[PDB]
């Protein structure tokens, strides 16, 4: 061979075959990242619409958030722009969610009762590969009750085959979380910060 080409069969680790396994059984898969517990499942599957109302259970008119590798992975998936993609291309990836417009997608079960769709670019290396090709559902597991589990063995125990746990686990801090609604030119970068008491750069070494 002369030119540097690509192989045929791609290596599939243990975690890779484990994720596609539960997906075959039509179940929900969770995955925490730099922020808190996240959710990932076959978005183009009816199983996602069902497990969606279970977590939220508010109004079927609100759009849903999905997961992908990058803007290049979701071309004809969403509606992007020039300077718009530039703003996000500046500080990406990260534990922030990217909400954009919606393409000519017919399924209103994912697009919601509006013409907008959410996206999320986490630091999950594995989820980055799968989401790159086939898109997945990305929802934050932190609704009413105790959605985020503290023990990996606790999830597999309760949800025998419902909410399949993860082999990778979390990534960074359990909190907080950033939410950006990058629609068009005007970006809605809105991080969930604290009250008016940001750490100044004054002189203070006596923390005691």
């Amino acid at each position: 061979m002369l030119i540097r080409k690509i192989t045929r069969k791609n290596p599939s680790p243990d975690v890779l075959e484990e994720a596609i396994s539960v997906m075959e059984g039509g179940g929900i898969v969770i995955y925490p990242t730099d922020t808190i517990y996240g959710l990932g499942v076959n978005a183009l599957d009816e199983d996602a619409v069902r497990r969606l109302f279970r977590v939220k259970g508010r109004s079927p008119h609100k759009p849903v958030s999905i997961c992908v590798s990058c803007v290049d992975e979701i071309p004809r998936f969403s509606r992007p722009s020039g300077d718009a993609m530039e703003l996000m291309e500046r500080i990406l990836p990260g534990p922030y969610t990217v909400v954009l417009e919606r393409n000519e997608l017919i399924p209103d079960v994912i697009t919601g009762g509006s013409s907008r769709v959410g996206i999320r670019v986490p630091d999950d290396e594995i989820c980055r590969r799968i989401a790159a090709r086939f898109p997945v559902t990305a929802t934050s597991a932190n609704i009413s009750g105790k959605p985020p589990s503290p023990r990996l063995e606790e999830i597999v125990r309760d949800l025998d085959a419902v909410d399949l746990v993860l082999d990778a686990g979390d990534c960074l801090d359990m909190e907080p979380s950033t939410v950006i609604d990058l629609t068009v030119n005007p970006p809605r970068v809105l991080r969930r910060g604290k009250g008016p008491l940001d750490p100044v750069l004054l002189r203070g070494a006596g923390d005691v």
